[PDB]
């Protein structure tokens, strides 16, 4: 019995969490009244098999009993519709087409929430739906939430009204909290993303790779079959979450924090502090730790992999452990490499190899291996120090503006609201990781733009519209910016000729915040770039400041609408001459 063996090893409270989250993550459009209706039959139901393992339906696979019970209000399709195709399919078919169906971009409000008496009027009345209620608007917002964590948060949530709810000044307490966790929560979220487009779209092969590069540059002190021990781990359990296994992901995860602290001596000492605490922080904490000290002596990469006689024997003999070596021995000397440029480099060790191996002098033509890595360690860092350069100088709202207006002309075809997204996420970088001192920029910056490329990724593969995106997306998930960067502005592209409803504005927009109020000016400029980029010096960044003047002198008038309609007119048309 599977319901059984998850509910003794998670306990009620976790296993309950997660099936919400499992329901959600699987139908979105549903009701939170309904998950958690379904939820409790489960729970129930889990519990006979606990009394019982040999119940009655104990035996199912978990896949089925979810499945079948989340079909009991799928099928109405009047509703949905398409989930109703995944519900006539038996396993692991329907399975498989749920995951088909996770939607990254789903038509569901914006999540108001009301004010803090409100708020913490609900969490004392009944806190048991309050959280409840946090998973549900998460997971469904975040179809591939790593889910442990997820739980890990909410943990987060509960405690900051707990606290919170009986401060003198309750906003003063809550609100930055409650923004820390959405922020931290969206990262999450972008970081597993990008895990699951590598299992999914590239295959395991690609997901231990990154692992045993990304593992091994947080403990270089490890043995590499310590580390293949740990990746294969991880790997079992992303992609578990991935392929919407979350009991099993959960329980896996926990076994790898137990193991991790059992054999510290092994792995590292960044970790005593983390496994001092309770259960849930346990793994979280592990994976936001600083890297171990670098072993003070380490051999030359070379001896072992270049100047070594029968490296094509080992090649030959187990490629796979040949090349994880390698992957391991230049990442542990090279945290200050980013993880795909271990990646790349990798790889083009890999190629030559093959090259070489035939026949001739191959001790020869693999003897300049290392000089074909130079050029692909300095032309991201070029970019990090002149994209840093540039952060300074423009702060992180203007940066973002230039970086639009470059993405907006590098791939033209795409939808708005998806450039403003991926321009700002990408203009975050600079905050992010120009602080730091070029030792921690590249892997900072470089890793954080692949979480934010990958969103891009999706957001499109949805409804491809641009040739290049596709191309850069499918190509090579190690290649992604690369690509993106030696893109330039599309020639073939015909501009859409004009709008009127698109520039003039409402009332509305003095409500708003400034966040808001910023991204309603970031489409704004994305829409003209659309319309005219041909020309496109200066005057964008000139004509962006007709638009923020017109926004705050007319939220400052004191008049009904009136500029809105009539000296909101008198602009949109001049820069079309101007
Ligand atoms: O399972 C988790 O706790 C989240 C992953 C955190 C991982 C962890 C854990 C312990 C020690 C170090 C680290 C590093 C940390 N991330 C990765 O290893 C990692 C794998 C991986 C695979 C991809 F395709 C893309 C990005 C990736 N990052």
């Amino acid at each position: 019995s599977e319901v059984a063996h998850r509910f003794k090893d998670l306990g009620e409270e976790n296993f309950k969490a997660l099936v919400l989250i499992a329901f959600a993550q699987y139908l979105q459009q549903c009701p939170f009244e309904d998950h958690v209706k379904l939820v409790n039959e489960v729970t129930e139901f889990a519990k006979t098999c606990v009394a019982d393992e040999s119940a009655e339906n104990c035996d199912k696979s978990l896949h089925t009993l979810f499945g079948d019970k989340l079909c009991t209000v799928a099928t109405l399709r009047e509703t949905y519709g398409e989930m109703a195709d995944c519900c006539a399919k038996q396993e692991p078919e329907r399975n498989e087409c749920f995951l088909q169906h996770k939607d990254d971009n789903p038509n569901l409000p914006r999540l108001v929430r009301p004010e803090v008496d409100v708020m913490c009027t609900a969490f004392h009345d009944n806190e048991e739906t309050f959280l409840k209620k946090y998973l549900y608007e998460i997971a469904r917002r975040h179809p591939y939430f790593y889910a442990p964590e997820l739980l890990f948060f909410a943990k987060r949530y509960k405690a900051a009204f707990t606290e919170c709810c009986q401060a003198a000044d309750k906003a003063a307490c809550l609100l930055p909290k409650l923004d820390e966790l959405r922020d931290e929560g969206k990262a999450s979220s972008a970081k597993q993303r990008l895990k699951c487009a590598s299992l999914q779209k590239f295959g395991e092969r690609a997901f231990k790779a990154w692992a045993v590069a990304r593992l091994s540059q947080r403990f270089p002190k490890a043995e590499f079959a310590e580390v293949s021990k740990l990746v294969t781990d991880l790997t079992k359990v992303h992609t578990e979450c991935c392929h919407g296994d979350l009991l099993e992901c959960a329980d896996d995860r926990a076994d790898l924090a137990k193991y991790i602290c059992e054999n510290q001596d092994s792995i590292s000492s960044k970790l005593k502090e983390c496994c001092e605490k309770p259960l849930l922080e346990k793994s979280h904490c592990i994976a936001e730790v600083e890297n171990d000290e670098m072993p003070a002596d380490l051999p030359s990469l070379a001896a072992d992999f270049v100047e070594s006689k029968d490296v094509c024997k080992n090649y030959a003999e187990a490629k796979d452990v040949f090349l994880g070596m390698f992957l391991y021995e230049y990442a542990r000397r090279h945290p200050d490499y980013s993880v795909v440029l271990l990646l790349r480099l990798a790889k083009t060790y890999e190629t030559t190899l093959e090259k070489c191996c035939a026949a001739a002098d191959p001790h020869e033509c693999y003897a300049k291996v290392f000089d074909e890595f130079k050029p692909l360690v300095e032309e991201p860092q070029n970019l990090i120090k002149q994209n840093c350069e540039l952060f300074e100088q423009l702060g992180e709202y203007k940066f973002q503006n230039a970086l639009l207006v470059r993405y907006t002309k590098k791939v033209p075809q795409v939808s708005t609201p998806t450039l403003v997204e991926v321009s700002r996420n990408l203009g975050k970088v600079g905050s992010k990781c120009c602080k730091h001192p070029e030792a921690k920029r590249m892997p900072c910056a470089e890793d954080y733009l692949s979480v934010v490329l990958n969103q891009l990724c999706v957001l499109h593969e949805k409804t491809p519209v641009s040739d290049r995106v596709t191309k850069c997306c499918t190509e090579s998930l190690v290649n992604r910016r690369p690509c993106f960067s030696a893109l330039e502005v599309d020639e073939t592209y015909v501009p859409k000729e004009f709008n009127a409803e698109t520039f003039t504005f409402h009332a509305d927009i003095c409500t708003l915040s400034e966040k808001e109020r910023q991204i309603k000016k970031q489409t704004a400029l994305v829409e003209l770039v659309k319309h005219k980029p041909k020309a496109t010096k200066e005057q964008l960044k000139a004509v962006m400041d007709d638009f923020a003047a017109f926004v705050e002198k007319c939220c400052k008038a004191d008049d009904k609408e009136t500029c809105f309609a009539e000296e909101g007119k008198k602009l949109v048309a001049a820069s079309q001459a101007a």
